[PDB]
């Protein structure tokens, strides 16, 4: 069934009940300030780093889930309820939650009083703004008192959750009931010492009362749903001293029949130069100048609407680079709105903070952020360019690099492991995608240091040679690249052999020696190594280029000679040179990663989709038969049923979940693309629909998570929970699926010198038009698609047929019309 | 204002209401398995290590506090309530929680049904047993269904709370409704991989139903107080697959008026040898042999009662070594029961897990465990001996040592800092105390490695020499010991100068250079260096001893020459060589640590308590005047009002809390002892009463925490929360206060060759008798105390007068009657 519906004209998902299978959230902000907001006002906000600068507290695995956030307690004649339903759970006459692009609206109505709240992070602002509209829907005048509520976090989320022996005595706040634009509360924990920042929580009106101490506001023995203050109907004007600081204002409202009133609340992040931190000589009063300015910028509903309009224009402009109009509205919906929206989120968040990733140990992964670029370069190329520079700056002189870096400092760390041999090549993938998109070859000349070291700068292209050379010089006995800690699959640890519980397979020291090789890195090298070669040729390096393509040829040969099992590609060779992912073994006979990536690299591709002799065709057929399910393709089959000490973390998961038999959505688009390469568009489009949000909305009670964004994994067959997803939002499957549908299914993909139009989506989408802005020109691509198996397009440009499927880039400001016949 | 009372005869603290100022807990277990149990059944259990082997989940800073633990939902004709009050909070006709030694009883009654639960960890068992007795107190037959409940933790507490991206898919259980002694549930997360252990939760009867999935038991949108299963009146027989495993059984009972029924539940920790892990050849079913045996040892109420009586005898024996009988029942209560009970707990827990310390970052402290030995050696000398060995094994060859070690592996780590220069000398303190107590000189010969390195073994005594030499070879320009990271005071970081927010002062690396010196370590060195000299002389090391005594004299000379501010002792010299803790500064004029420790070391002691010219008297007079409050002695005065970059973490706390103006109870006993040294017993006893539990019970509403145990800190005079405590249970305050009252106030203390009897407690305790078992002999010490200042005792033994106050140890098996006159 469903718990809501898409509203395409408004670019929102409408949740019609608070009783969803799981908390469904939205991300506010797209610059440096972010907020996680559930359809029940749950979540938290942070500035740049969810671990080091978290403004508000949020409890993971709470009972019940998501029982804390931005609340507005309404007391109407003694009756207390919250429009977000939770935490009070009063019966509401009406309830609706709309998640839009960069903003959300939550509305609850009870006994003649409707309360709607608009949540969003304004462009250029480090704050979350709430515009509350309370309306009297009865035929008689009403009065009520509204109590706002937000629980602060002590900035360092990790410290906040574990170091009470210290932090229960450091909570500090300041109260300003009579500010220039209304009342405001200041959370200044540790501002006394090393912090040059504080948070503010204010409203555009002089509040009747306030509260900053949670225990006083909530009351002993009470949950947020039984908060004492709202029930009493009067603030306690508590001034916190240690323990748990909060922000709360009481506002008395009076409304004639049909009359409404707006209230604007602001949660802001402020900083002061060290030499202007205090308002007094005694250094006891925080300088509120920046806070006042901010509150002044959102003192009226007109300012809020103006900012919301700018955010709308912002998104209209971002989404104008790639769009499609076809016969499939679920497809259009994904392509024009949601997939691109999610790509903005993953670009900004990586895999750090969601309702699954706790925003503590994970920052910006090297592999993750490079891949996120693939689906983000068309949105804001300049930010992609800077990201590439930041990512490459955490690379080592020998080619390898830190697996991730801390958001706040942009410095690498080993917190979640090191020495993953697939990491280096991803840098080449991200740069190539960026050059193809923007044509900014100058980026290759950008000076980039190694591990942020002063004096170690070399041109970015040199960094790429280091990455390319790292693989060529780290191949094993079969000519395949050594896997190291692991490859794309973090759970394939062939140099681990751990028997000690508790220690993460991710950071437990690997064993020296062995000949563990990866077939995945082999295909990855064949694919991106070829791009490296092209980048070198363009720079005039015939020497470097020529050698590079030789190595690519050697590894390609190695894959066919030593990485072929008979009906599908081998996965790897373990520490002892034993094959992994072979039909000879009882479990884990076939692994999906190499099948998709090898064919993407053109390995084993025959003369056509019906060439049942080509290994690429055999591999894909095997994938379909052994890994296919109604919810997507599982990682490997059969799943491991006992701990395989030589394979690492993989077999530690019960069958059907995560890397052991689960549908790891991220690698499904690789098979999708592989199928388009071989010329089987119908099957590729089929796989796309099995895991895409819009197509799975009708089974929301099974998927359970958000119906408008991709998740990391869906329980595979073999799991009692088959079809149920976990880890929504933060996943590379967003970037890879946008790549798949926009560039290979719909077929519009940027190349170095032109735009290739190579549709391969099958018969289910007979006609569509893609509007693509590229290199400053607008391309109107009109496709008439027969869907014929293996049939590829022929183009006519501006009234004249052309050869091939690559349209040379037209000059900026131009508008070219290409007619496509497939 | 009280919420209960002491029951001396039963050795319990009786809590008469569930509405306490804060959750009040008891610790179950004294060997390898421990349980934190609040008066509302809240808390959790773990095996040896709270971070690595935590059986059950507990949420710190939950709303409301302590909502989660061992619950028993009672469904009486549709009405659902819990005897522990929380989480349902149904009105109870009667409620009472009794915390005893190693066990607790919680009783709740509602509408004709009384439910009593006995909680405890049996000796020699790694489990928590619950004996539940249900009684029909009405005049008509009753039928009710009891639902047990406990939420499992995924072993690694840190992973459990932060790695959901993985662990929401690994939870695994096994259900055994028809076991040999009743029904049982097995929590076996990760047993399929590296863990050789699992937990069991069973009941001594065949249950009507069960539940292993939290969400199914509790229900969507519900808190534990609104659990659906109990409300429905029957188990859902849920079998978990990932998410949140729980243990729950349902038992229907029918009781005639006045009839009662017993049910015995068991939460156990089981291990299996690798070759005995599975019941099947396919390795899918856990071998339950050890679990079946455990459940068999507690299948009857008779077995429970026998184990409880064994526990009672165990404590009677432990408390028979030192006890007193005076005219003060609060004093007696503390000395005979509670202070000693707490010392066993600190010995076992160090500072790792309480309702404040989270059982994650902290293991067994080097400084902490050495000091706890001071109040534990008389209880179980054999276990203190091993602890000394384990501690010394984490020491480095140069004398320095790991600041703490992981409880499960006994290996040190730098998780909470490194290079604390006071650490080394504490090892000598612990060993000296142990030898004086047991006369086990052989321990100095025990082979002991450095940093657990096999083959690096060296006599324990040699480790002491390393500690001694470390201080000798690390003195500054004034001849005082270099402070390093920090001394006893973790917040006096003079080599820090941090301006980077969020990074712990404890772990942030420090700056080389400077001349920062510590007066505290100087005093510490004089005190324990003297002990080292004695041990060296007794070992036959005449020259080493002579040398040692020489170094000791130099350090004490430096204290009086470079560590005296005029009216009190200086605290230290900063990185720049400037004095810390001087009247020349506006804040932090006088610090308490050096005042108490220097005098304890005898530095500055004059002709008597009336000698106003003796520095020791001036110092203590300054302490009384500037640091004294009705709740104890504050750490320093005035507290710092702005961040002092050269002092480290200390000034980061708001005035009046923790190390910045708070009453850090741990250092109060040093001033208490100092006072008995200068001959002012009345003042010393006064200070003892200010911070002692039994004396603060009458103001439970202000202390707020447990009224039967010491806390780490009580808010100081500069705090708005003055008088309010934080961090109860785990503190060196327990061991040090026991040392103070048992050895210096009451005056009975062990020496190398005899038992010292030197009372110095003032006129408030005119007569008392101490029964002390030492070196296998019993000493009945009858004291007639005038309490006159400066007055020291004269003794008579078995009818004859003796010289001085030291009674040479009598042969084992004898009873010595000492008559003391003061
Ligand atoms: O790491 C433990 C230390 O942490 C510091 O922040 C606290 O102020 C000390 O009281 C404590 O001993
Ligand atoms: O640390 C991150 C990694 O943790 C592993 O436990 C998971 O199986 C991986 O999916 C994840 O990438």
């Amino acid at each position: 069934m469903r718990y809501g519906h898409f509203d395409d004209a408004a670019r929102e998902y409408v949740i019609t009940t608070p009783h969803t299978p799981y908390p469904w959230i939205n991300y506010l902000g797209s610059e440096q300030f972010f907020s996680l907001l559930s359809h029940q006002a749950g979540g938290y906000s942070f500035y740049r780093d969810a671990k080091m600068r978290r403004l508000t507290r949020y409890r993971y695995n709470n009972i019940p889930a998501d029982a804390g956030g931005r609340y507005l307690y309404v007391n109407d004649g003694g009756d207390v309820w919250t429009p977000s339903w939770l935490p009070v759970k009063a019966d509401l006459d009406h309830f609706e939650a709309r998640h839009g692009l960069g903003y959300s609206r939550i509305t609850g109505e009870r006994n003649g009083l409707k309360v709607e709240t608009l949540f969003f992070v304004p462009l250029g602002e480090n704050a979350e703004v709430q515009k509350v509209t309370v309306t009297n829907t009865s035929d008689a005048p009403k009065t009520a008192t509204l109590f706002s509520f937000v629980e602060f976090c002590l900035w360092n989320a990790q410290d906040d959750q574990t170091n009470y022996q210290r932090n229960l005595s450091i909570g500090e706040v300041e109260v300003e009931q009579d500010g220039p634009h209304g009342s405001a509360i200041y959370h200044k924990t540790e501002y006394r010492e090393r912090r040059d920042h504080y948070a503010v929580f204010g409203v555009n009106t002089r509040a009747d009362g306030f509260d900053t101490d949670r225990d006083t506001f909530v009351g002993a023995y009470n949950s947020l749903g039984e908060a004492s203050v709202p029930r009493a109907g009067k603030s306690a004007d508590s001034v916190a001293s240690g323990w748990y600081p909060i922000g709360s204002h009481s506002v008395a409202v009076t409304l004639q029949p049909g009359e409404s009133r707006d209230l604007v609340y602001v949660l802001g992040y402020l900083e002061n130069p060290d030499e202007e931190k205090w308002a007094d000589d005694a250094h006891q009063v925080v300088n509120k100048a920046p806070a006042h300015a901010l509150l002044g910028r959102f003192a009226t509903s007109e300012q809020v609407d103006a900012a919301l309009e700018a955010l709308n224009s912002y998104w209209t402009n971002l989404l104008s680079t790639y769009s499609v109009s076809s016969t499939d509205e679920k497809l259009d919906r994904m392509v024009n709105i949601w997939n691109q929206y999610q790509c903005m989120v993953t670009f900004n968040m990586s895999r750090s903070a969601s309702f699954f990733e706790t925003g503590i140990g994970r920052g910006m992964g090297f592999r993750d952020s490079n891949q996120d670029l693939l689906g983000f370069v068309h949105l804001i190329p300049e930010r992609a360019r800077e990201r590439i520079i930041d990512i490459a700056s955490t690379q080592f002189a020998d080619g390898s690099a830190y697996h991730q870096y801390q958001p706040l400092t942009k410095r690498g760390n080993n917190d979640i492991g090191s020495g993953f041999n697939d990491d280096p090549l991803w840098l080449i993938a991200g740069v190539a995608a960026y050059i193809k998109e923007s044509g900014d070859w100058g980026i290759l000349d950008e000076p980039v240091p190694f591990d942020n070291e002063p004096g170690s700068e070399v041109p970015l292209f040199e960094h790429l040679t280091r990455s390319f050379q790292f693989t060529v010089q780290n191949r094993g006995p079969h000519g395949l690249p050594l896997i190291g800690r692991a490859d794309w699959n973090d759970c394939l640890n062939l140099n681990c052999f751990s028997t000690t519980p508790g220690e993460s397979f991710q950071t437990t020291e690997n064993q020296a020696g062995g000949v563990a090789e990866s077939v995945f890195i082999a295909a990855q090298f064949v694919l991106y190594g070829a791009e490296y070669a092209t980048l070198a040729e363009r720079r005039g390096l015939a020497d470097v280029a020529t050698e590079a393509r030789k190595y690519v040829d050697e590894v390609r040969a190695a894959v066919l000679e030593h990485g072929w099992d008979g009906q599908w590609f081998l996965r790897a060779y373990d520490y002892y040179g034993n094959p992994v992912g072979t039909d000879a073994k009882p479990e884990g006979k076939i692994w999906i990663e190499p099948q998709g990536f090898a064919v993407m690299a053109g390995i084993g591709v025959g003369e056509g989709p019906d060439d049942a002799d080509a290994p690429a065709v055999k591999a894909l057929d095997s994938v379909n038969e052994m890994l296919g399910t109604p919810h997507g393709l599982v990682l490997q089959y059969p799943a491991y049923t006992t701990y395989q000490i030589e394979l690492g973390e993989v077999s530690t998961y019960p069958p059907g979940y995560k890397e052991n038999g689960g549908i790891f959505c991220h690698n499904n688009p690789w098979v999708i693309i592989a199928e388009t390469v071989v010329g089987r568009g119908a099957q590729a489009f089929d796989y796309y629909k099995r895991i895409t949000p819009a197509y799975r909305e009708d089974i929301s009670d099974t998927h359970k998570l958000e119906p408008y964004v991709y998740a990391q994994m869906i329980a595979g067959k073999e799991a009692v929970r088959a079809g149920e997803a976990k880890n929504s939002w933060l996943t590379g499957t967003a970037a890879w699926n946008f790549v798949a549908v926009s560039q290979y299914l719909l077929g519009v993909r940027p190349d170095y010198d032109g735009l290739v139009v190579d549709p391969q989506i099958g018969p289910d989408v007979p006609s569509y038009t893609v509007t693509r802005v590229a290199r400053g020109a607008t391309y109107e691509i009109t496709v008439t698609n027969s869907g014929a198996p293996g049939a590829r397009a022929s183009l006519t440009v501006d009234g004249a047929p052309v050869d091939g499927r690559t349209v040379p880039y037209a000059p900026a400001g131009s508008t070219v019309r290409v007619e496509v016949t497939v």
